[PDB]
RNA sequence: CACCCGUGCAAAAAUGCAGGGGUCUAAAACUGAGCGGAUAACCUCUCUA
RNA sequence: CAUAGAGAGGUUAUCCGA
């Protein structure tokens, strides 16, 4: 846009007022005029960035200095809502959140929307926390190949932790069971970093007093960052001060070892939130650990340009004391840039190059029953971070099952670019472009010890190890969207509850939300009122305001069914629809983008899990569709992403393509 | 090529034109893709000792 | 099966880089 270039970062509406900012150093906003009613006034008398061209309450335009001269009109926000239609007025955001957001963070409401996009910004923090600490649970879940970890408590320790193995409750009995299955399993060196200790140029498997603590930490922020528990456990990340003495120490050895490492701060003096997020990090790719820390980093400056302005208005911002780990977001945006400036991917173990050869050997297919060709195909694969990202995220067996799934192969290979095709193939087997992409994917789907300077052995195997990391990825980041909805709806229940509105409880149904908001209810499990513009008009929310789409959420949640949405919604938090990738992906006629792949997975796991149960007729009628057309079926997806109604725009980029993936735009339907 | 909002001109309650949105979406700017040279460390054969 | 430079290749902190 061009107000971005002309200069105007941000416009804050205080009482009858409206503020101006520009682009200082970094993310630094610094006041420029004071516009009251029609009036101008000067805040900034040095290199003033923009100048007003004409003042209106319509608009105020301004022309550019410090960059290419460029003239653009900004908005009033006094008059966001009331135009045509009480005139002057601070908006409020689309959910209506706003006065509860800010009696929630602050101690009373406030006449201005500057406070909102704190709050917004902290509420992207904690979606950010969500999705990579639930791809963490998901790694170490893969890695047993699970309630144990879904149910880590903090106040629980290791000495508390011990005695149930002499309890005789069986849940208990088999809590303590899952935990010595998990000190093994001949994949913890996996995450070496954080599971290991060096203690001659050797290490050792940590204490499991630590081990547990770890473990723990993960859990428990996990189950936080998705739950949003009630009671003094919501403020649990903004109080880690309050740790066990136990997980202080073992985040100070953690994060201790990259400093001894370099020398940068010791852990004796950087925060716990810091350690905690390193500590998240050790389980992540490189990708999701610099995306995690830049966004991090990103938020909490914007928390300290807001704090820093708010502060030059003179206006109270004091948080409540639960929340006063705010009040230090410098010193943990200077501790975040530290944590930057050397975070590396998470180390493999170098002994466990000598345990990992099966798992190797597993993904290529390649067993039987001279031993120098399959050493050199092992240690040539395990180097590869296209394997550190593989394994860590996929059983060998079950990619080398699903590279038979011949489409998808096809797709991903039509993914990439003719000249790096051509290049592999000169390269891997020394006439067109897609007959090249058809016989390359026949290749794949077929390898096998014909394998065996002549060295072609490089470029199939890089190929093969570089379409799965792709295809795998792409899942697993279309899963994290609706990782992010789901906590968004759990999050989002709970605000609406806290504002008066008769939520209820969301575990019982997901779609309860979504129906509160829109004001229908059930009897007998059946939605009986037919659309009224009246309750349009009467919905809680600006969203749902609109007659179209509220007629359109109703007619595709009136043929939801709770079961199927549950179903769903553990099949999302756990990433079962990936986890059973052989099976789910077994029959594909045709893939259409990575949104048909995923809901075709998501859909095939619904038909197993209900192939011999109640299942509703419009259930019945998708999953006649999805076998008689082999490919997914968009109606069902409407279907069971209705919880996500209250935020249409939420609702339609995860239900048809071309709206879903920022990257890939494209037609939409209707 | 999504949503919401402002403003101007047709019109029968809607459409075309031109913009804005950290207070909409993973989504305020500040991007990404693929790749051509360094030092060292690094294991893997494959050579003989 | 020890331990003895050159050999051949993979991988890792950064531009000259569709
Ligand atoms: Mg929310
Ligand atoms: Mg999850």
């Amino acid at each position: 846009s061009m107000a971005k270039a002309a200069g105007v970062k941000s416009v804050f509406a205080v009482g009858n007022t409206v503020y101006m900012t520009s682009f200082g150093r970094g993310n630094d906003a610094v006041l420029e005029q004071k516009i009251v009613d029609t009036s101008h006034e000067p805040l900034n008398i040095d290199d003033p960035a923009y100048q007003l061209n004409v003042v209106t309450m319509n608009g105020y335009s301004v022309t550019g200095h410090r960059g290419e001269t460029v003239s653009a009109v900004t908005d009033n926000p006094l008059r966001r809502f009331n135009g045509r239609k009480p005139e002057q007025s601070v908006p409020t955001d689309m959910l209506c959140l706003k006065p509860t957001l800010e009696k929630k963070f602050f101690g009373k409401e406030f006449d201005d929307n500057i406070h909102i996009q704190l709050i917004y910004n902290i509420l992207d923090i904690e979606k950010i926390l969500a999705v990579y600490s639930t791809n963490a649970i998901y790694a170490l879940n893969n890695m047993s190949a699970s309630d144990f970890f879904m149910k880590r408590t903090t106040d629980e320790t290791f000495d508390d932790f011990e005695k149930k193995k002499e309890s005789t409750n069986s849940r208990e009995k088999a809590d303590f069971d899952a935990f010595e299955k998990f000190i093994g399993n001949y994949r913890l060196a996996y995450f070496a970093d954080a599971f290991y200790v060096n203690k001659k140029a050797k290490n050792v498997l940590r204490e499991d007093k630590e081990l547990y603590s770890v473990l723990t930490l993960i859990g428990k922020l996990r189950h936080w960052c998705v739950h949003s528990e009630e009671g003094r456990a919501e403020f649990w990340l903004y109080k880690l001060d309050e740790l066990k003495d136990d997980f202080k120490n073992v985040l100070d050895v953690v994060y201790n070892r990259p400093v001894e490492e370099i020398n940068i701060s010791y852990a004796d003096s950087v925060s716990e939130f810091t350690k905690l997020i390193y500590l998240l990090t050790r389980f992540l790719s490189g990708k999701e650990i610099n995306d995690l820390v830049t966004t991090l980093i990103n938020k909490f400056d914007n928390i300290r340009s807001f704090l820093e302005i708010m502060d030059e208005l003179g206006l109270d911002r004091t948080f409540t004391a639960e929340y006063s780990f705010f009040e230090g977001s410098t010193k943990y945006l200077a501790e975040l840039v530290e944590l930057n400036s050397f975070v590396k991917s998470c180390s493999f173990d170098i002994n466990a190059k000598r345990t990992m050869y099966r798992d190797a050997l597993d993904i290529l297919g390649i067993e039987s029953d001279n031993n120098g060709l399959r050493n050199f195909i092992a240690s040539n694969v395990i180097d590869s971070n296209r394997f550190k990202y593989l394994v860590r995220y996929g059983n060998p067996k079950k990619i080398r099952e699903t590279a038979k799934c011949k489409p998808a192969v096809r797709f991903v290979l039509n993914e990439i670019p003719d000249a790096q095709i051509e290049r592999y193939y000169e390269a891997c087997c020394p006439c067109s472009a897609n007959k090249r992409r058809e016989k390359l994917a026949d290749m794949i789907a077929e390898i096998k010890f014909e394998n065996f300077i002549k060295r072609k052995n490089q470029a199939i195997i890089r190929l093969y190890l570089t379409v799965m990391y792709i295809m795998l990825k792409n899942l697993v980041n279309v899963n994290a969207r609706y990782v992010i909805a789901f906590h968004c709806v759990e999050r989002d229940t709970k605000l609406y509850a806290e504002s008066g509105l008769e939520v209820g409880n969301i575990e019982k149904n997901k779609t309860n939300l979504t129906m509160a908001v829109m004001g229908v209810k059930l009897e007998n499990g059946i939605i009986k009122t037919e659309f009224d513009k009246s309750f349009a008009e009467n919905a809680a929310n600006r969203y749902l305001r609109n007659a179209r789409w509220y007629k359109l959420i109703l007619d595709n949640l009136k043929k939801s069914e709770r079961a199927v949405v549950n179903e769903f919604r553990n099949t999302v938090c756990h990433l079962n629809a990936i986890r059973n990738i052989n099976i789910n992906i077994k029959e594909i006629k045709e893939v259409e983008n990575y949104f048909a792949l995923y809901h075709y997975l998501i859909q095939k796991h619904l038909e197993n899990r209900f192939a011999d149960k109640k299942v509703e007729r419009d259930t019945g009628d998708f999953i006649s569709k999805l076998e008689e057309h082999k490919t997914y079926c968009k109606d069902f997806v409407k279907a069971y992403c209705t919880p996500f109604g209250y935020n249409l725009v939420r609702y339609k980029n995860l239900t048809i393509d071309g709206l879903f993936d920022k990257n890939y735009p494209g037609k939409d339907d209707s």
